[PDB]
């Protein structure tokens, strides 16, 4: 199908082989083809890539050539006819917590990234995309439509600058296009670690050998952490509030500032690392300051894998669980780890989950204070609010006491993620995430929804009749086929969110096969899998089985009623239980002795 090596840009290193710790850019995971999963590489590809020239360009980029016969209707347009709504209420999920989305912001974080590409700073083409929105090289601009508001105020465009791809990075002349994957295919803690040596050495506390994640030296929760500052200026987190002047966080991945529920969880996370790492300390005082590192990120490893496949596909997928994630039978080291291009856009889902209000909560879970419901749009890119205005705790409240938003086909996306987005390259709050998704597709290069279909043995409807039939809705159907002109057509990310959930789940008969599949992968292929023999010991695993998000807040914040089941709808004080009566980590099987 194609050509072999070429596998440049990549910060080649040697294999330790026997190592029981994974790399942190994620090499040597697998022995036949060491780079297999790795960072800084092409995300695989279950399809042959759909280009307007078969190469590099999008469609829609040259305006007289289609696609299959039509040109492909403008992103904003989709956006504006089918994923936008006024009405938030009665959209709220009656079974899901707020956490149920934000641990899929979590796990996809962990799984893929694919970064914009570069070749700019003290640069006009930045503002060449900006001001003029000339498309050109890297610049492929959102165009509005006809009588879209927002060109009064906003402009003739939104900027968007194509991804990343391999072997270079400017020009280029060669084969087909592949993005970037900057971060691990596995499961691994990425987005709390880092990808790259550099990074997850800077996120390091190497003044003490107590194998400590470095923390916030400026500001401190009630005794509890804070990420640490980041460096680098300009800061889009000082520029939300001039005044406050409050940076954005530094993690091990680089979006973790993007809105403050997200910043709340990698909170969350990095605190239970040191807390893992100094329990280990109290256990094995003999191990040095590496030892506790590896160890504890090895159980941070561990325990997102857990509730990831334990808790929350199962609720996901529902009924089709089984289906395509049967139960482990061992690592196969003939399966493709690698996070398909397609899946970075399939998990996408959980931007139609998102709701428009993000709340506070006191102590009886009664709303903090007089602004404890705040509009969505004023959380991205916003640090201030945690650290001058109350900690996580009020937020982390919210996540477990509050509902998800149910994906619904006449309420798909909340208008504070497709009208208010903000981006931390600009300074309006002016974007759209459905707009910029669907540009996506076709910037990566996605197969048309009917491709997907046939990939995963579902009919493939041709007709208004067809689309009606599959989608269970005359409405959305014929709105789709009037943008569209042909279901081959439909871009990926509105054609798998289009179609209606399946039994007990939260996603359609084709996203649950592009997830399903993909994360049957990335288990049955990764060496480092927590259930693989070998990895972790019996007792260990014993161990392991019983850890549950519920108890990750007891131990790392100032709350002390609970669920036990977090990721479904529960109620204050009913569904609430004392931290007392949930089931802690025993770290007992993790001691060594000399002789
Ligand atoms: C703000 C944003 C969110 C919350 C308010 C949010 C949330 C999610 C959830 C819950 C996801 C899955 C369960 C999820 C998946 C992926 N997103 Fe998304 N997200 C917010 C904002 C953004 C922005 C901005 C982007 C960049 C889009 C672009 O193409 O430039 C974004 C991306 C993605 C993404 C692709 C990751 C990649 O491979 O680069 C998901 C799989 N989100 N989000
Ligand atoms: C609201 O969502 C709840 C969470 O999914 C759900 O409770 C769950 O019901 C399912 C069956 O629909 C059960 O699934 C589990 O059953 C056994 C328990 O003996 C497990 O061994 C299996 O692995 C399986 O996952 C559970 O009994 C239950 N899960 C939890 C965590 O409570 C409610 O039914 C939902 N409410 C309604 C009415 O929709
Ligand atoms: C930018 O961030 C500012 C702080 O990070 C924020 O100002 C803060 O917000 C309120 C007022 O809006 C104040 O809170 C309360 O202060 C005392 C009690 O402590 C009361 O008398 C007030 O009535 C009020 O409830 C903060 O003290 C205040 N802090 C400071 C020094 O400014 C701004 O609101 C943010 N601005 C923008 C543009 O969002
Ligand atoms: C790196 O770890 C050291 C040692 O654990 C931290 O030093 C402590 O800082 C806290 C808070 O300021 C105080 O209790 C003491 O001043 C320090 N204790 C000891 C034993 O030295 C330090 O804060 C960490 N540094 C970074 C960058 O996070
Ligand atoms: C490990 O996974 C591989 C790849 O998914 C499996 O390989 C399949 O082997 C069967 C024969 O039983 C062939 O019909 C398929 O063509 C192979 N799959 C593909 C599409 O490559 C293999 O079965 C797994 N290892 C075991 C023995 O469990
Ligand atoms: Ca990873």
């Amino acid at each position: 199908s194609w050509e072999v090596g070429c596998g440049a840009p990549v910060p080649l290193v040697k294999c330790d082989e026997n190592s029981p710790y994974r790399t942190i850019t994620g090499d040597c995971n697998n022995r036949r083809s060491p780079a297999l999963g790795a960072a800084n590489r092409a995300l695989a590809r279950w399809l042959p890539a759909e280009y307007e020239d078969g190469l590099a360009l999008p469609f829609g980029w040259t305006q007289r050539k289609t696609r299959n016969g039509f040109r492909v209707p403008l992103a904003r347009e989709v956006s504006n006819k089918i994923v936008g709504y006024l009405d938030e209420e009665g959209v709220l999920d009656q079974n899901r917590s707020l956490l149920f989305m934000q641990w899929g912001q979590i796990v996809d974080h962990d799984l893929d990234f694919a970064p914009e590409t570069e070749l700019g700073s003290n640069e006009h083409s930045k503002t060449q995309c900006e001001e003029y929105c000339i498309q050109g090289d890297n610049c492929f601009p959102i165009m509005f439509p006809k009588n879209d508001p927002k060109l009064k105020t906003q402009g003739k465009c939104m900027p968007f600058f194509r991804a990343g791809f391999v072997c270079p990075t400017p020009p280029y002349q060669s084969l087909a296009r592949e993005q970037i994957n900057a971060v691990t295919s596995f499961l691994d803690a990425s987005l709390v670690y880092g990808s790259e040596p550099s990074l997850a050495s800077r996120l390091r506390n190497l003044s003490s050998p107590l194998g400590l994640m470095a923390v916030n030296q400026e500001a401190w929760d009630h005794g509890l952490a804070y990420l640490p500052f980041n460096n680098k200026k300009p800061s889009p987190c000082e520029f939300i509030n001039t005044t406050a002047r409050v940076p954005c966080f530094l993690a091990g991945d680089f979006r973790a500032s993007e809105q403050i529920l997200l910043a709340t969880a990698h909170t969350l996370l990095l605190r239970e690392h040191n807390r893992l790492a100094r329990e280990l300390k109290k256990l094995n005082p003999h191990w040095n300051g590496e030892k506790l590192y590896q160890e504890a990120r090895k159980i941070l490893g561990a325990f997102i894998q857990i509730i990831t496949f334990r808790d929350y596909l199962p609720i996901v997928l529902g009924s089709e669980m089984q289906k395509w994630i049967p139960p482990y039978q061992g690592y196969n080291n003939s399966v493709d780890p690698r996070i398909s291009n397609v899946f970075t856009f399939a998990f996408r889902f959980g931007h139609m989950e998102v709701p428009s209000t993000v709340s506070r909560l006191d102590e009886n879970y009664q709303p903090w204070g007089p602004e404890a419901e705040l509009p969505l749009h004023t959380l991205f890119f916003n640090t201030w609010r945690i650290i001058k205005d109350g900690g996580i705790d009020p937020l982390v409240r919210g996540l477990l006491a509050k509902k998800s938003k149910l994906m619904n086909q006449d309420k798909m996306v909340t208008s504070e993620l497709r009208n208010k987005l903000f981006q931390p390259t600009h300074k309006i709050h002016g974007f759209d995430l459905a707009a910029i998704n669907l540009q996506r597709c076709r910037d990566h290069g996605m197969p048309g929804y009917n491709s997907w279909r046939g990939f995963c043995g579902l009919s493939q409807p041709k007709t208004l009749k067809g689309l009606q039939t599959v989608l269970k809705n005359k409405i959305l159907a014929k709105k789709l086929m009037d943008l569209y002109k042909t279901p081959d057509n439909i871009d990926i990310w509105i054609g798998g969110n289009a179609e209606p959930m399946v039994e007990r789940g939260r996603v359609g008969p084709l996203l649950a096969c592009l997830l399903g599949r993909q994360f049957q992968q990335i288990r049955d292929g990764d060496r480092f899998w927590w259930e693989n023999p070998g990895v972790f010991t019996e007792k260990q695993r014993d161990s392991l089985q019983k850890v549950s998000f519920s108890r990750l807040i007891c131990d790392n914040t100032h709350i002390t009623k609970v669920p036990l089941h977090a990721f479904q709808a529960n109620n204050y004080p009913h569904d609430f239980v004392d931290c007392s009566t949930v089931d802690k980590l025993d770290l007992s099987p993790w001691a060594s002795r000399e002789n």
